[PDB]
Formats: structure tokens, C-alpha cells, sequence
């Protein structure tokens, strides 16, 4: 038979800042990246996307390329700057842009998967106050439902949130990303308009009653073990988890923000923002939830101060991130949804895939096999899940090409797809042939 059935989705995943480029044509304005970015010491070597992959010119290419890889599903973001580059001033220009996308896609048998904020929030907006100012809500709100109503004839499953985790805590909390603050209660509010706002735009999908048309989120999860079975390490590796996992988790599919959590952030910031009303809204059902999965963490007991657990190295092969390689993870985690959080709900894998340090040898080609048994693992636990009844439909590949990896610039390769920046060739690595043998044989 098939380890994959003929109706499992082999995907490959972009966003929208970190490979378009034409960052200031058609109309689009600025987005807090690209602010971000052009902020001394924000991002690696002042790198930015002001050009990136020039995907924006180049999509017909990468359309063909993964055509030719024999991609199935194609997930990417829209830009809320092309949609709305002013508050209330719909541009046509930049809708047309995912309209002829779009329909390349379809054109070439490949289905979109349609992120509507990966973390390019229109410089308008966060002016106004951003995800700190409620009214984002009805913002949102309407660029969700533009979107629908236009793009709905082209795109049938929808992804409201890409990692809500990094556009709260890593943004206004850790400061890497954009807009960099640096407080912990301006990071939990944020996490919980960002999550009304999903709300917002559920709900309105919902009422547009689309044909055959499906709606969920984007979360990064990982698995947490503590160091020793110490009482110490295990309330450390309780607190990792519900600061990564269970924040997200516990509003979006029990209705409840994680009580412990919410107990423990208050010892240190206002949590006042917590109320039935929203929670309803947050929790509304979904049609799937997509899992974006790297790696776990290994933690033990610090300071007893404010989410200083010790990361701890348990001696195994890492990515060019740092990232442990620990492809059970995937499988656990997969799992631990099935019991405790989505039951028999569809799960995409919509992202994984790892940085290596890619080089193009004399012979023209990138020999990455460190990605070929990467992927090869953690493909392994994807069937694994399958055949122990895990309702897993897709699985995407972070990512199609090499792109702007946020702080990190150009710095660091997830691509199956080479790109030489200077020229803007793309060159398929090693792991997209191997890719494509599995999409083409489903056995691994
Ligand atoms: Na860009
Ligand atoms: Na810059
Ligand atoms: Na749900």
C-alpha cells in the first residue's frame, strides 16, 4: 500500500516577509519588519526584506519548481500591508498579486494554504498602539474578511495565527522580534488580543458559510523534560510548558487560560485582561490546528526568578540553530494533542524543517544530507502517529527556499531549495530530490 494515502498532503511553506521582496511596490507600505530591521543591532548584519527572494517577481518559477517537485498543498502568508497599506484604504493592487498566485497554484494541482498574519503588521496599525490596542480586533477583523470575500473562489483552508508565541513573548517580552519591547505584561496582553483577534476572524468565516472551506491556527509547540526527576526540575519543566505550549493550548481548546500559569505571571504582571466574554470568542470551534514543530527542551530549576529555567544540553546533534535534533518529539507531541487538547480534530504539520550550513560545491549542487536524515526522521514519526490512528492530514516543509529568518537575516538556511542571493538562482538541494521521491513513491 502507501505509508502517506494518495489524499495526504505533501507541503512546502513560505511567509510572505521573509521571501517576497518588492517591499515598497504596488503600494505596500511599511510593515513593523521592516522598521524593525532597519534598527541598528535588531537584526544581523542590518539584513532585511527589502528584496529577499524576489518571490514577489520570481512566483511563477517557484510555482513551476514545485510543480516539478510534484508539491501538493503550498503554504504562504498574505501581507496585511499589501491588503490594507492605510487604515480603511483597500489596495486592489496588492490583492491581485495573491490572486494571480493563487491561481497559479491552482493551475498547477497545488493547494494554498493561506496565512493571514505572519507577523507583518502594518506600520499604520502599530502606530495606533498594534497588538497592545484592542481595536486591532476590528482591524483584523476586516482584513480577514476582505480576504475571505475576495480570495474565497481561490483558497479553501485558512490559517488565522502563525505562532502566536512569537508575536507575544518573543516581541514584547524577549525583544528579538518585532516591535522589540520588553515587558511581561504587554506581552500577555498581546497574546490575548492576538487570540480575540483570531476569535474575530473565526467568527466572522463562519458566517460567510464558504463551500467546502476550512479554518484553524498556527502554533509552535514543543516538549519539555525536566533534567533530573527532582521536585525542583519538575515545576521548571511545568512552567516551560505552559509558557510555550499550554498559554496557547488551554484558552484556544478548553476555554480557560492554563490556571497556574495565570497564577504565576500574576506574582509579576497585571492579568486583569481575562474575562468569559473573550474567552467564548478565543475558543470557538475549529477545522484543524496546525503544529509547528523543531525541537524539545531539556530544562532545570534556576534562580527561582522570572522564566529562568537552565537550558540544559544533553549532548546530542544540533542544527545550525542550536536546535537538538529529537524527532520523537514530534510523534509525543502529535500524541499529547490527540489526548488531552484536539481528540480527533485533523492536524497539519505546517512547519518543520531545519538550518544547516548549506554550501554549492564545485559540482553545482548542495549535498545537504544532514536535511535528507533530518526530514527522513521526522517523516518516520509522521507515519508513526498515522498508524497509531493520529488524524494527521499534511505535513509542510519549513521551508520551500532559503529566506529572511527573522533576527537571524540571511544567516541561516532552512530551504530544500537553495538561493544564491546575488543572482536570485535557485538550486534544488539534495533534500528536495529526496522530497520528491517521496512524494512521488509514499514510502519511507
Ligand atoms: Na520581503
Ligand atoms: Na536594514
Ligand atoms: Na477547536
Amino acid at each position: 500500500m502507501k505509508d502517506f494515502s494518495k489524499d495526504f498532503l505533501f507541503g512546502v511553506a513560505t511567509a510572505s516577509y521573509q521571501v517576497e521582496g518588492a517591499y515598497n511596490e504596488d503600494g505596500r507600505t511599511m510593515s513593523i519588519w521592516d522598521t524593525f530591521s532597519r534598527q541598528d543591532g535588531k537584526v544581523y548584519k542590518s539584513h532585511n526584506g527589502d528584496v529577499a527572494c524576489d518571490h514577489y517577481h520570481l512566483y511563477k518559477d517557484d510555482v513551476k519548481m514545485m510543480k516539478d517537485l510534484g508539491i501538493e498543498a503550498y503554504r504562504f502568508s498574505i501581507a496585511w500591508p499589501r491588503i490594507f497599506p492605510a487604515k480603511g484604504q483597500y489596495n486592489p493592487k496588492g490583492m491581485d498579486f495573491y490572486k494571480r498566485l493563487t491561481d497559479e497554484l491552482l493551475k498547477n494541482d497545488i493547494k494554498p494554504f493561506a496565512t493571514i498574519y505572519h507577523w507583518d503588521l502594518p506600520q499604520w496599525a502599530d502606530d495606533l498602539g498594534g497588538w497592545l490596542n484592542r481595536e486591532i480586533v476590528e482591524w483584523y477583523g476586516e482584513y480577514a474578511e476582505k480576504l475571505f470575500s475576495e480570495l474565497g473562489g481561490y483558497i479553501k483552508n485558512w490559517i488565522t495565527l502563525n505562532e502566536p508565541w512569537c508575536s507575544s513573548f518573543l516581541s514584547y517580552f524577549i525583544g528579538e522580534h518585532a516591535p522589540g519591547h520588553k515587558d511581561l505584561g504587554e506581552a500577555l496582553l498581546v497574546s490575548h488580543n492576538l487570540l480575540l483577534s483570531h476569535g474575530k476572524a473565526v467568527e466572522i468565516f463562519r458566517g460567510l458559510n464558504l463551500d467546502d472551506s476550512k479554518i484553524g491556527i498556527t502554533l509552535n509547540l514543543n516538549e519539555v523534560f525536566p533534567a533530573s526527576d527532582s521536585d525542583d526540575d519538575k515545576v521548571a519543566a511545568q512552567i516551560a510548558d505552559g509558557f510555550q505550549n499550554r498559554w496557547f493550548l488551554d484558552p484556544l481548546f478548553k476555554g480557560k487560560y492554563p490556571q497556574d500559569m495565570v497564577e504565576y505571571f500574576g506574582k509579576y504582571a497585571k492579568v486583569d485582561f481575562i474575562n468569559d466574554e473573550d474567552l467564548k470568542l478565543i475558543s470557538q470551534k475549529l477545522d484543524f490546528l496546525g503544529v509547528n514543530y523543531y525541537t524539545r527542551a531539556v530544562v532545570q530549576k534556576g534562580n527561582d526568578g522570572l522564566l529562568d529555567a537552565v537550558q540544559i544540553d544533553p549532548g546530542n546533534e544540533r542544527t545550525e540553530m542550536g536546535w537538538e535534533i529529537y524527532p520523537e518529539s514530534l510523534y509525543n507531541i502529535l500524541m499529547r494533542l490527540k489526548r488531552e487538547y484536539t481528540y480527533d480534530m485533523p492536524l497539519y504539520i505546517t512547519e518543520n524543517g531545519a538550518a544547516f550550513n548549506d554550501v554549492v560545491e564545485d559540482d553545482g549542487r548542495v549535498h545537504d544530507e544532514k536535511r535528507v536524515e533530518f526530514l527522513k526522521q521526522h517523516f518516520k514519526e509522521a507515519k508513526r502517529f498515522l498508524n497509531d490512528g493520529g488524524n494527521l492530514k499534511g505535513y509542510f516543509v519549513w521551508s520551500l527556499m532559503d529566506n529572511f529568518e527573522w533576527a537571524h537575516g540571511y544567516s541561516k538556511r532552512f530551504g530544500i531549495v537553495y538561493v544564491d542571493y546575488e543572482t536570485e538562482k535557485r538550486i534544488l538541494k539534495d533534500s528536495a530530490l529526496w522530497y520528491k521521491d517521496l512524494i512521488s513513491t509514499r514510502t519511507i
